[PDB]
């Protein structure tokens, strides 16, 4: 992805958009019982913690573009990923508007806490103004999409979120771009049933996590990935995509039947228009992360993209026998023979991606289900019942979360989510962890769960 052209917004008669300045994280009432190193992201370009210019951190991934046509390695993957999507039926008739936007099996109502974007934003109209979880009423929305239209330009924000101490200091915050309700609303009618097909069916058939619950997933992925482990790192995905990724996601669709007209919603990711406060600009290629579908649609890229440098690389590949999951940028994925991680790195350079070992590890070192992390989290089979697999995330990442909250109010609902990834830890670290919690005076005040009663309730959900 490239930024082509800027202005300021006045010049084209687009009002600033005021976004937050201060973060809403804050110390919470176990942020001294703890450790941890993170703290809130950057948000503004005077923070004294900065040690780099901001504005030039959160755009420097957006890297540039390689400027080449679908090759035969494409046009191969494209073709062996269609394959198995064939098998799913995905319908590519629209879903119906109250579906799209009230919720149904396998998609979740639209969220309604989250930007309406343009126009809106300038209007003081949010979702909540339009959109009505009681009635579900379309009325109002359907008035709003005919009034403004859709294509509309997507507002940038800089996403609030603990960071490192060195993404603090370099100013590497993330952005997330919200796009108009319009635009949202019509593409999950026109993706939606896309979009429940991949949720209903996380696995190696879809390539796709997204959607998953890592509780149930996890004993089946090794499972489903039974042969040499192959895991990386991506520096910037989501910015870093070149058009031409986009035009095999625009293949990949029509292979599965979208007409030519229903791909151009995928046109409006590459090709895009985006106001960030004062400013107005242009990007090519990237997949602006937060519009409707990007986690989908990054993985459904990723799938193509893996298979695509194993071609190039390893002439006489048999991708029937290769394996993958991806979650975004995310991948863990199989083939019954070692493959050279290195290779596929240098082959993606190629094609404007950034490869690294996986887990920022400085060499490209074998990949075990000891070592390997999707999601964050580590495999651990069961001792009891070893065709069981616990995700495990790091107590140190549980740690990092508990320290902070953006609304203390919410206190009995935080500490009892990250109840439910610590004792995945084992019993004694999840004691620690329970006795550090009650060493506060609102730790005795909570409903926190029995280490019996998490794992009772874990092996009754098989």
């Amino acid at each position: 992805g490239e930024i082509e052209f800027i202005e300021s917004s006045k010049d084209a008669g687009f009002p600033v958009i005021n976004t937050p300045s201060k973060t809403k994280l804050e110390p919470s009432v176990f942020h001294q019982v703890f450790e941890g190193n993170k703290e809130p992201a950057v948000l503004r370009s005077g923070d004294p913690r900065l040690k780099a210019n901001f504005e030039e951190a959160i755009f420097s991934k957006y890297i540039g573009n390689v400027n080449t046509h679908v090759d035969e390695y494409m046009l191969e993957a494209v073709d062996h990923y269609a394959g198995q999507l064939a098998t799913l039926d995905i319908s590519t008739e629209p879903m119906k508007l109250e579906d799209a936007v009230y919720g149904t099996e396998g998609l979740e109502a639209l969220d309604l806490t989250t930007s309406a974007g343009y126009p809106y934003v300038a209007l003081g109209i949010k979702k909540r103004d339009i959109l009505s979880k009681k009635t579900k009423d379309l009325t109002k929305l359907k008035e709003c999409m005919d009034k403004y239209g859709l294509n509309l330009p997507m507002v940038t924000y800089v996403k609030d979120e603990l960071r490192s101490i060195e993404k603090v200091a370099k100013g590497k915050s993330r952005l997330i771009e919200a796009s108009s309700l319009n635009d949202s609303v019509a593409m999950r009618q026109t993706f939606g049933n896309l979009y429940k097909t991949f949720h209903l069916n996380p696995g190696v058939v879809t390539g796709s996590a997204v959607g998953c619950d890592p509780d149930l997933f996890w004993s089946k992925i090794p499972v489903m990935l039974d042969g040499h482990l192959i895991a990386f790192d991506y520096s910037g995905y989501d910015a870093s995509l070149s058009p031409v990724w986009f035009a095999c996601l625009k293949m990949i669709l029509e292979k599965l039947g979208y007409t030519h007209k229903e791909t151009n919603y995928i046109d409006y990711l590459c090709n895009s228009h985006h106001l960030y406060r004062d400013k107005h600009y242009f990007v090519r290629g990237g997949m602006p992360s937060g519009c409707s579908g990007t986690s989908i649609f990054n993985s459904m890229i990723n799938n193509i993209i893996i298979r695509t440098l194993m071609l190039k690389v390893y002439k006489g590949i048999d991708l029937d026998q290769f394996r993958m999951i991806a979650y975004g940028d995310d991948v863990i994925a199989s083939y019954p023979w070692p493959i050279d991680a290195s290779l596929l790195a240098e082959a993606g350079k190629g094609y404007g991606l950034i490869m690294t070992p996986a887990d920022k590890g400085e060499c490209w070192n074998e990949v075990t289900w000891t070592n390997v992390t999707f999601l964050k989290r580590y495999f651990r089979a069961d001792e009891q019942y070893p065709f069981l697999v616990h995700p495990v995330m790091p107590m140190k990442d549980i740690h990092e979360s508990i320290r902070w909250t953006k609304d203390p109010k919410n206190t009995q609902d935080h500490v009892r989510s990250l109840c439910l990834l610590a004792w995945h830890n084992g019993e004694h670290e999840y004691e620690e962890f329970i006795r550090k919690i009650r060493s506060v005076p609102v730790g005795r005040c909570l409903t926190l769960p029995a280490f019996s009663t998490l794992r009772r309730k874990w092996l009754d959900s098989f």
